[PDB]
């Protein structure tokens, strides 16, 4: 029979073996979602790029109530992953206006200070300690706090509801809706506060520009902001943590960064290629009859791509399952492809480069505290593949 999603991960920080199995047997494979509906998964690099840039695979149709469920937030609000066409383009323009090059430059010292303080907390601790609880989670929460113009504690409360918003089959049906309502109320209240008293933050600049341009309704802005919050907290945390786990397991790769900090930028490209934050992408629904890689898909078929699998495709990368932070050229699609490609790719690259430069400079002899085989996935039923904890140690 056909395989069921979520797939197993005997190694939590590595892709599910099912991905390579399908990649080397069927380019468009049927899979059974937890809701029972059958969907088709695309796993090859060239094919994944084609689907993500093929407007016949629409996120809007995936947000339609009749469409099968995957992540609740997509069907509960006009998220950026719930729309297409001119409506989506207009929202991305506004977001791109806020994430302008001047904004990135101004954020460089802000990120450096957040990284410094988190690493100050690590150095002051007595090893072993959970790197995730002490460093990456505070960093991810405090970065989003700067984007939203709120206090770090406020983002911590928001993050509690993010798991429900991205729950494929982890959280109960009743608690999802109650945690979703709380998440919406928080974001709604934040937006209204910033509209009344805009500050020096990304959210305020977008809210002010939209108010002047009168191009998005308040509900559409909330939908976009919800997407930013859901995608901007857990994903950086998962990549940093899982990425570090790979760096400390393949310990010779961590040492390469210690040896030459000028190559950390290149290493970040390999980190995002090698440690994606999800197993498959958000749901798409085919709107017309199409033929993809010799496979016919009728209108209404639910479709999934796997950037995780694409970034391991031996047709695009030499020795794709090897972690090589010096890999160059490295033409991955870790930040997506097509209209829904990550709007924060430049911001995220700067953030990860700042962090891994500082970490490797201050903790050159960092090590895994316990065996690599003891790592566990935080939540199999979550869209994210972040691990439960990463215990590390260093000479004292
Ligand atoms: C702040 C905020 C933020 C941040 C930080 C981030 C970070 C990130 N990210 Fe991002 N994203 C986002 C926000 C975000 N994000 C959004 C909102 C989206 C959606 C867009 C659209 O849809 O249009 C995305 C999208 C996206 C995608 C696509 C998906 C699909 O298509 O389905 C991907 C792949 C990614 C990745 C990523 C990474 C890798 C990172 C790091 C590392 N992203």
């Amino acid at each position: 029979s056909i395989p069921t999603f979520p797939f197993d991960r005997p190694v939590p920080t590595e892709p599910s073996p099912m991905l390579s199995e399908l990649r080397n047997s069927c380019p468009v494979a049927p899979i059974e979602l937890p809701s029972g509906h059958t969907a088709w998964l695309v796993t090859r690099f060239d094919d994944v790029k084609g689907v993500l840039s093929d407007k016949r695979f629409s996120c809007r149709a995936a947000a339609h109530p009749s469409s099968p469920p995957f992540v609740p937030f997509v069907q509960l609000c006009p998220s950026l992953l719930s729309i297409d066409g001119p409506q989506h383009t207009a929202a991305r323009r506004l977001l791109a206006q806020g994430l302008n090059p001047g904004f990135i430059a101004r954020m460089r010292p802000v990120v450096q200070q957040i990284v410094d303080n988190a690493l100050d907390d690590l150095a002051a601790a007595e090893p072993p300690v959970d790197f995730q609880e002490i460093v990456s989670v505070p960093i991810g929460e405090q970065l989003m706090a700067k984007l939203l113009g709120v206090e770090p504690k406020t983002v911590h409360e928001l993050a509690a509801h993010v798991d429900a918003a991205m729950s494929v089959c982890e959280i109960g049906d009743e608690e999802v809706s109650r945690r979703w309502s709380a998440l919406c109320t928080m974001v709604i209240d934040i937006l209204h506060r910033k509209l009344a008293e805009p500050g020096d933050d990304l959210l305020s600049t977008i809210a002010q520009a939209n108010r002047q341009q009168s191009t998005m309704t308040d509900e559409q802005v909330v939908g976009m902001l919800l997407t930013v919050v859901i995608g901007g907290v857990d994903t950086p945390i998962a990549v940093i943590t899982n990425g570090l786990a790979s760096l400390l397991h393949h310990r010779d790769q961590y040492e390469r960064l210690v040896e030459d900090p000028g190559r950390v930028a290149r290493a970040v490209e390999e980190i995002v290629r090698f440690n994606p934050a999800t197993e498959i992408e958000h749901l798409r629904v085919v709107t017309e009859d199409v033929v993809i890689a010799g496979t016919a898909l009728s209108a209404g078929s639910p479709a999934f791509t796997s950037i995780t699998s694409a970034n391991r495709d031996s047709d695009q990368f030499l020795d794709p399952d090897e972690f090589d932070v010096e890999r160059n050229p490295n033409e991955h699609i870790a930040f997506g492809y097509g209209p829904h490609a990550c709007p924060a790719s430049a911001y995220s690259r700067m953030c990860l480069t700042t962090f891994f430069t500082s970490l490797t400079q201050r903790f050159p002899q960092l090590q895994l505290a316990r065996p690599f085989e003891d790592l566990e996935r935080r939540g199999k039923g979550l869209h994210s593949v972040g691990i439960k904890e990463l215990l590390v140690t260093w000479p004292t």
